[PDB]
Parts: structure tokens; sequence; C-alpha cells
């Protein structure tokens, strides 16, 4: 598949961290694709045109779908944005998203040049 670039190695590290036990208390809703029918959110796919979640990001990284760090970051941010779009701003899951996004943005900002 070829070695990830230095920047994508950093991205992969961030991704592993987002999936790790120490963040699980707020990361878990983002682990897998939203199963709209299971949750009874029958409007989800009308509102969210481009679903994204951490398992999908992981598969894309493994498959070398991301050609650079920017493409990776856009997907992670899309995942958070979908949460902010679908849910009311006082929802517990929105607070979880904000916390995980803090983890993400601060470490993404430490990207090697
Ligand atoms: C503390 C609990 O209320 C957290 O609920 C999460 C869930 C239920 O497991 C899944 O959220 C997935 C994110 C990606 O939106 C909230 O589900 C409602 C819509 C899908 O957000
Ligand atoms: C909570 C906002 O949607 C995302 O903020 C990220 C910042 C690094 O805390
Ligand atoms: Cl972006």
């Amino acid at each position: 598949m070829g070695k990830l670039s230095e920047q994508l190695k950093h991205c992969n590290g961030i991704l592993k961290e987002l999936l790790s036990k120490k963040h699980a208390a707020y990361a878990w809703p983002f682990y897998k694709p939203v199963d709209a029918s299971a949750l009874g959110v029958h409007d989800y796919h009308d509102i969210i045109k481009h679903p994204m979640d951490l398992s999908t990001v992981k598969r894309k990284m493994e498959n070398r779908d991301y050609r650079d760090a920017q493409e990776f970051a856009a997907d992670v941010r899309l995942m958070f944005s979908n949460c902010y779009k679908y849910n009311p701003p006082d929802h517990d899951v929105v607070a979880m998203a904000r916390k995980l996004q803090d983890v993400f943005e601060f470490r993404y900002a430490k990207m090697p040049d």
C-alpha cells in the first residue's frame, strides 16, 4: 500500500488516539456509522447528506484513500459537523463531539511541517 507520508503518519497517530480507551467516554458515538433505523432517526439521511465516522476514516487511511493531511482533517471535521447539524446544541452528544474535537484540533495543530 506504500508508506504513509510523515504528515499522514501524524494523522494516523491522531486517529489511533481518537479510538483509544482514554477518550472512549466521549468518543464512542463516533466509532461506527450512524444506524438511522436502529436509533429511530428516520430523518437522519435527509439532513446528513455525507455521513462520516471514525471507522470509515480508519478504513480510508488503511486503504490509502487520503492523499494528504488536509483530506483526512476534512473528513474528521465533517463527522463533527454532521453531529452539530443533526442534534440540538444542548444535546449530550454535542458536548461529546466538542470534547473529541478539542482532542483532534489540538493534536492536528502539532502537525510536522
Ligand atoms: C449520551 C448519549 O445520549 C449519546 O447518544 C449518542 C447517540 C445514540 O447512541 C449516537 O450519536 C451519534 C452521533 C455521531 O450523532 C445519539 O443519537 C441521536 C443522533 C444520531 O445523534
Ligand atoms: C466545539 C466546536 O464545534 C469545535 O471547537 C474546537 C475547539 C478546538 O475546541
Ligand atoms: Cl477542513
